[PDB]
C-alpha cells in the first residue's frame, strides 16, 4: 500500500495529507536560510538537519498522559497528529520548539469525536506548560453526528391497524428475545407493557454501547473551546484552515486569532443545503458564498490568505520568525543587513498618499523600517487604519498607521432578502469607524500577546459622531483601543509623522497617560496637534467682538474715524445752549456728518472681515505647533523624520535591555518586597551612578546607546557591578523574608526549631 | 446669596445641583425601608440617620493626597466634588461605604481642566484601595479649550501693504514694548527679525501662563481612561447621566459599563452643528438625534433609562443592592419573604411565550424567582436574549433567558444618505445573532466583575449562519462568550427549562467544560438536546436504503411478495432445460408473472414512504431525550419545574459557602503551598468525614442542606473541627517555609541567625 490511498483521498479533495505536513516546514525554513545567505541577516552555511520531529501520543486509558515516540507514518488510531518540532531557523540558530496539532480528513472525514478531541486538549497543555507556540491545521467537518445501529436492525412498530400501516404508530417496541440479546449492554431503557396479546418492551430512550453519537462530543468541545481561549492568553497561537471548517472547528480558529487561509477554504458554521431548506427556496448555491476568502477574509476573521498550504506555512513562519521563542525569552534580534545610519528619504507630503511608501520605499527614496520587512495582515478589512509586522535593526514592530485616501467600501446583497442591493460607502481618511476601532484593538491585543513592541504613526482628526456610526457603536469600540493599550506587555512608542494632526479624543485615547509604564509620545517638527481645530476655536473662543476690536485696534482709517466720532462728541458736550437757539443750526449740519462718520466705520468693518478672520485663523494655528507640547511636557522629544530611524532603534534597544535587568532585579527581591518598574530603573540608575560616576551620570536620560553598551557589557561579566549586586540584594531578601517568618512562629515551635537546627 | 443662584443656573439647564446631590440617596434608602418593611425583609424599625457623607478634598500642590473633611457646601475651588457616603441600607444594616464623583455646571460648563481630572483620578484611586464601589456623575461640555488672551490683546500684524490692508499679511508679530513685558512669562516664542526700520519679534509659537488651552487636558483625559478601566476590572462602576456627555466624558461613561441615563440627556461625541459644517447642508437639527435616549438605548450603551435624577438614583441603589460591599465579603442576602417551599405554578408552554412571565408571574401561577425581585437591564436592544438580575430566596442572581418569539427590529434611515430608508427586520427567537451574542457577553462579564451567581435558562438551536451574519462577524462574537464564562468570578447554573431545546455549537458554548471550576448543568424531564435537529439525523444517517430494509423487514406484504419472488427464481434455477423446448412456454408466463410480482412491491415501497419517514423520525427523536444526558455524564441531575426553586436555593447557598470556606484553606496554606480548588474541597470532605462519621458521607454530594447547616454551624464556632485544623495547617505551612527558606541560605549567614535566635 504504502499510505497510497490516504494520498489520493486528501489530494482529491484538495489536501496535503497529514505525515506530509512536517516536510513542508523543513522546505520553508531551508528556503530562508537562503534568502538570508543573499541579504546578510546570517553568514554561515545552512545546516544538514534543519528539522527534528518527535510524534506526540496520549496514553489510552491511565491518565491520558502524553509520551513522546519516534515511529513509521500512517500508524494513528485517531483522527489527530500531533508532533514537537525543533527547528533550526535564521533567527534562532541554535534550536526552537513549536508544537502542530493537524486533523485527518481519511479518519471520518475529519470529524470531532472525543478520543479526537482529548488529542488537542494535551498538545495544547504540552505546548502551554512548555511555553512554546502551538500551530493547528484545521480539516474538520465538525462535530461527530452518529445512530446507535443495534437498535436500528432490531426496532419493531407497535401499529393502530396492522392491515393498514398507512393511518400512524403508536410507539416503537423490542420483543422480549431481542431485548435478551440487548439488555446487558444498555442500549435502551424500556417499559414492560403488556399490549395484545404479547408481552412487549416499550422504547422510551435510546442509548449505544458506542461513543460519539450525541451531545458527549459537544461536551469535549467545551473542553477544546475552553482550552483554546487558555492557549490564547498564555502562548501565541497560529491557526491554518485549507479545505474546510464547519462548526465547533470554525470557533478553535477563532479562538487562536490568527488565521491563514487557502484560498478554496471556506469558515462556515450552518451549511448552505439546511439554510435553504430553512427559507424554502434556493437562496444559496455554494458554501464559498457563506465561508469563503471573500467573506472571512474582508470581515477580519482571516488575517492573511495563501495560494496553497505551502505558502501559507511559509507564512505561518513568517509570523513565527517576529515572536520569541518561548515566553521566557526576549524577541529575535537578527543582523543589520540594513545601515541603521541612513537617511529616511521618504517624507510624507501633505496631500493624499500611500502610507505603506512611507514604511517601505518606492524603488528609490528608501523609507523608514528595513527594505522588505513589512508584512501586513489585514489588508481589505477596515483599509482606514494600516496594521502590520516590521523590522527595525532586525527588531521585531507591529505597526500601526492611518490611510490619507478616500476609502470606497462596497456593500454586498444579500440574497435572502429580495429588497436588498449592493452599496458603495465613502469613508474619510484620519477617521476611526467602528470597523477601523476594531481593527486598531485587535492588532494592539495580538501583539501584546506576542510581546512585540508597537509603533504608532498617529495622524488622527477624531472619532466619527454621526447618526448612523452613534447608532453602531462608535463608543464602545473606542474605548476597547484604550483597554488594548492598558494591557500592554510591552514598550509602546507613539510618532506623529510629519504633515500629521492628532486632534480630539484620539489623543485622549492615545496617550502615554494611559499606560505609563510602556507608552512614550514623539513629534515631527512639523506637527499639529489640539483639543479642535482651528475654525472650531476660532467659533468659541475668538468671536466677533474680539475680530471688531482688533479692527479698532490695528487700523489706521478705524483709528483716525474713532477720532474724529470723539471730537464731534466733545462739541456735542461743549455746545449745549442753542436770538433764541443761534448756535443751534450748525448742531444740525454735525449730526448730518456725525451719520457721516458713524456710517463708513461700517463699510470698513465689513470689508476687512475675511483678512481679519485669516488673522484668527493663523493666530489658532500657531496654538498646535510642537514646540508648545514640549514645553507643556507632552511629548518626551522632538525628532526630526530624517533621523528617526537612529533615534528610534537606540531608544528600543535600550528600553528592551533595560526592562530585562529590571525583571531581574524585581526577581531577586521577590521572598521580601514585591517591587514595581520604578524602584528598579532608580536601582539600575544608582547601579550606573556607581560605576562610572557622578560626572557622567546624566547619560541614563539623554544617551541611549552609553546605556544599552553599558547593560550589554555588564550583563556578560560575573565580575560585574550588576550581578554581584543582585546576589547581594537576594541574600538581604532571604534574611529579611526568614527574620518575619520566625517572628510569626509560636515559641513553641520556635525552640523546637532553634535546636533541631543548631544541632545540625 | 446661600447658593441661590448656582440652583437657579443647574435648575434652569435642567440638572439637580451637585450638593444636593447626596440627599437624594438618603431619600431613596429611606423608601427602600418602608417598602421592606410591607414585605418582610427586614423587621426592625428604621434607623434615625441612614447616611453619612465626608467629603473628599485633594491637596493642590505637596502630594496630591486625599483629605477627608466636613465643611460648608459652596465652597469647591474645582469642577467636581467628592464624598464618601457610609449607607444603612435594608440589605447592608450594619453600614455600608461607596464613593461617589460629581462635576458642576455652575463651573465653566463642567468642562474637563487638568484640576478636575485629578481630583477624579485621585477619588477613583481612594475607591480603588479601600475596595468598595464607585457611582459617578456626568455633567459635562467636554475638554478645556482655551485662547491666551495677553497676546490676544497685544499682537501686531505685518502687511504686504499698509494702505491695503485686504490683500494679505505675511506674519504675527511683537513690538519690542510688549515684548518686554511679556518676555518673562514665557507666553511667545519669538524670533528677532530687523523688517522696515524696525526690530520686531516674529511669533513663532504662543504659549500660555495659564494652563487648560490645549493639548495638556487630552493628556490628563488619558489618565482618566486608563484609572477608569482600572477601576472596571478592580471594583463595581456604575454611571448616571443627566443632561449632557459630550467627548472624552462620554468615554469614562462606557468605561463605567453600567450607565443610568436620564430621559433628556444625550451622550454624544460631535455636535450637530459641527457634523452640518462637515457635510455642507442642515442634516442635524438637534443632538438627541445623535446621541439621545432612542440611540443608546436602543444600542446597549445606555442599560437603563429614568424619568429624573430621582429615579436614577433609586435605579442605582436597586443596582447596588445587590452587589457586595466589599470585594473582600459574600454578597448581601437577604430575609426569606417568600416561601422557597412553594410550587412553581407556571409551566413554559412549548408553543411562542414570554420568558419574563416564568420568572414574574401573571398575578397567578407563581414563577420561579421572588415575588417582584425581577429588574432587567437591556429591554429594547437585542430582544432574543433576556438579561436581568434576581433574587432566589433573597439571594442576588444574574439571569439570562431567551425569548421564543419573533422580534421585529426597525432600522432608521440615515439623514446624511438622501437614498437610504428605513428597514423591517424579522430576528427568529431561539437564534444567537451578532447583536444577541455580544449582550450576552457584556452581561456575563458585567456579573463576573460584580461576584454575582448567573442562572442561564438554555433554550438556543444554534447560531446564525447566513451571509449577512456571517459578514457580520458571528464568530466573534460567538467566542466572547466562552471567554467571558471562562473568565467567571462566580458559580454558573445552566437549567433547560421544560420545553427547550440546546442544539448545535450553542451546547459546546455553554457546556460544563468550558469552566469546570464555576459551570454546572441541570435539565427538565421534557427537554431535548442533540448534535442536529431529527430531520438532519435523518438526512445524514437514516437514509433511504435503511428505509426500503425496514420496510422489508416489518411489512408483511413485502414478506410475503418476495418469498413470492424467491421461489419464482428457484423455478427459474430448476428448468434450464427447456420436441425441442417443449417446456419452454411456461417460463413466459412465469416471466411476466414475475414482472407482475416485482412491480406492486414497488407500489408499496412508494404508498409507505410517509410513515416510514416519521418512524424514522421518532427513532432520531429518541436519541435526544434526558434519561440519555444524564446516563452519558453530560447534567449533573435531572431537576424538575415545580420543584427547582427550593433546590437550586439549597445548591446555590451550599456553594456560596463552600466557596468562602476554600478560600479560607487556600489562604492557610499560602506560606508552603499555593492550593487549587479540588485540594481544598477534598480536605473539608476529610474534614466533614472526621467530625460527622464514615457512615454519613454521602450526603456532601446529595444533600445540600445538610452541608449548608454543617458550614454555617462550624464557621462559627471555635472549638469546632474546621477552626482548629485550619490553625494547624496554617503553623505547618509556616514551619514548612521557615526550614525552606533556612536550607536555601549560606553557611556563613546561617551561623548568624543560629546565634540570634539563641541569644534571644
Amino acid at each position: 500500500d504504502y499510505l497510497q490511498q490516504k494520498r489520493f483521498l486528501a489530494t482529491s479533495q484538495g489536501t496535503t495529507y497529514v505525515y506530509d505536513i512536517p516536510d513542508m516546514f523543513r522546505q520553508m525554513v531551508e528556503r530562508r536560510w537562503r534568502e538570508c545567505i543573499e541579504e546578510g541577516s546570517v553568514d554561515g552555511p545552512q545546516p544538514d538537519n534543519v528539522m527534528t520531529l518527535v510524534e506526540l501520543v496520549v496514553e489510552p486509558d491511565g491518565e491520558r498522559r502524553v509520551v513522546e515516540v519516534t515511529r513509521l507514518p500512517g500508524q494513528n488510531n485517531v483522527g489527530m497528529v500531533a508532533w514537537r518540532l525543533t527547528l533550526y531557523t535564521p533567527e534562532c540558530p541554535d534550536g526552537r520548539d513549536i508544537v502542530l496539532i493537524a486533523n485527518d480528513l481519511t479518519y471520518y472525514m475529519g470529524s470531532f469525536g472525543p478520543q479526537e478531541d482529548w488529542v488537542y486538549f494535551k498538545a495544547s497543555q504540552y505546548a502551554r506548560e512548555l511555553k512554546i507556540p502551538r500551530i493547528y491545521i484545521s480539516v474538520n467537518s465538525g462535530a461527530r453526528i452518529g445512530v446507535a445501529e443495534e437498535v436500528k436492525s432490531d426496532f419493531n412498530v407497535a401499529w393502530l391497524d396492522a392491515e393498514r400501516p398507512e393511518r400512524g404508530f403508536k410507539y416503537l417496541y423490542l420483543t422480549p428475545e431481542v431485548y435478551s440479546k440487548l439488555g446487558a449492554l444498555g442500549s435502551v431503557k424500556t417499559e414492560l407493557i403488556e399490549d395484545e396479546g404479547e408481552s412487549r418492551y416499550r422504547i422510551t430512550d435510546i442509548i449505544g454501547k458506542e461513543d460519539g453519537l450525541g451531545v458527549e462530543c459537544l461536551r469535549d468541545a467545551g473542553l477544546i473551546a475552553g482550552e483554546t481561549a487558555q492557549a490564547y492568553e498564555d502562548i501565541v497561537t497560529i491557526s491554518i484552515v485549507t479545505c474546510r471548517a464547519i462548526g465547533i472547528g470554525s470557533y478553535i480558529v477563532r479562538l487562536g486569532h490568527r488565521v491563514i487561509q487557502v484560498e478554496s477554504s471556506y469558515i462556515i458554521l450552518t451549511g448552505y443545503a439546511a439554510l435553504n431548506k430553512v427559507l424554502g427556496r434556493a437562496v444559496y448555491a455554494s458554501n464559498n458564498q457563506l465561508g469563503g476568502v471573500q467573506v472571512m477574509h474582508h470581515n477580519g476573521v482571516s488575517h492573511a490568505v495563501a495560494p496553497s498550504d505551502l505558502e501559507a506555512v511559509r507564512t505561518a513562519l513568517r509570523w513565527l520568525a517576529f515572536v520569541p521563542k518561548d515566553k521566557l525569552s526576549t524577541v529575535p534580534i537578527l543582523r543589520v543587513s540594513d545601515p541603521v545610519d541612513r537617511p529616511v528619504e521618504w517624507k510624507p507630503p501633505r496631500a493624499a498618499h500611500d502610507p505603506r511608501l512611507m514604511l517601505a520605499g518606492d524603488a528609490a527614496r528608501a523609507g523608514f523600517f528595513d527594505v522588505g520587512s513589512f508584512d501586513e495582515i489585514m489588508q481589505p478589512w477596515a483599509q482606514t487604519v494600516i496594521t502590520g509586522r516590521a523590522r527595525l535593526g532586525g527588531i521585531p514592530v507591529g505597526v500601526i498607521a492611518v490611510e490619507t485616501r478616500t476609502v470606497e467600501l462596497t456593500q454586498p446583497a444579500d440574497p435572502a432578502n429580495l429588497d436588498s442591493e449592493a452599496k458603495t460607502l465613502q469613508q474619510a481618511g484620519q477617521v476611526w469607524f467602528p470597523d477601523s476601532a476594531y481593527k486598531t484593538a485587535q492588532a494592539i491585543n495580538d501583539f501584546s500577546r506576542e510581546n512585540l513592541p508597537i509603533m504608532i504613526f498617529a495622524n488622527w482628526r477624531g472619532f466619527s459622531g454621526g447618526q448612523k456610526d452613534m447608532y453602531e457603536q462608535i463608543l464602545k469600540f473606542g474605548a476597547e483601543i484604550v483597554r488594548a493599550l492598558r494591557g500592554a506587555t510591552a514598550p509602546v512608542l507613539v510618532y506623529i509623522p510629519p504633515g500629521a494632526e492628532l486632534r480630539g479624543g484620539a489623543w485622549a485615547v492615545v496617550d502615554p497617560s494611559v499606560n505609563s509604564l510602556r507608552m512614550e509620545m514623539y513629534a515631527d517638527p512639523e506637527a499639529r496637534g489640539g483639543v479642535l481645530e482651528a475654525e472650531g476655536i476660532v467659533e468659541v473662543k475668538f468671536k466677533q467682538r474680539d475680530i471688531l476690536k482688533t479692527m479698532h485696534r490695528l487700523d489706521p482709517e478705524l483709528l483716525r474715524t474713532g477720532a474724529r466720532i470723539s471730537e464731534l462728541k466733545e462739541q456735542i458736550k461743549e455746545i449745549s445752549k442753542g436770538a433764541g437757539r443761534a448756535a443751534e443750526t450748525r448742531v444740525r449740519e454735525l449730526e448730518t456728518e456725525l451719520l457721516a462718520a458713524e456710517k463708513t466705520a461700517k463699510a470698513r468693518e465689513k470689508e476687512l472681515s475675511p483678512i481679519y478672520h485669516e488673522i484668527a485663523v493663523q493666530f489658532a494655528e500657531l496654538h498646535d505647533t510642537a514646540e508648545r507640547m514640549l514645553e507643556k511636557g507632552c511629548i518626551f522629544e522632538i525628532i526630526p523624520w530624517r533621523d528617526s530611524r537612529r533615534l528610534f532603534y537606540w531608544r528600543l534597544k535600550r528600553l528592551l535591555r533595560q526592562n530585562e535587568q529590571e525583571r531581574r532585579v524585581q526577581a531577586a527581591v521577590k521572598p521580601a518586597d514585591n517591587m514595581q518598574q520604578g524602584p528598579a530603573a532608580a536601582t539600575l540608575r544608582r547601579w550606573f551612578t556607581e560605576d562610572r560616576g557622578e560626572t557622567q551620570s546624566h547619560q541614563w536620560e539623554h544617551d541611549n546607546e552609553a546605556v544599552c553598551k553599558w547593560l550589554e557589557a555588564q550583563a556578560g561579566d560575573d565580575n560585574s557591578v550588576l550581578e554581584r549586586n543582585l546576589r547581594a540584594i537576594h541574600q538581604d531578601a532571604l534574611m529579611q523574608a526568614v527574620n518575619n517568618l520566625v517572628l510569626e512562629l509560636t515559641p513553641s515551635q520556635r525552640s523546637e526549631f532553634i535546636r533541631k537546627l543548631s544541632a545540625l
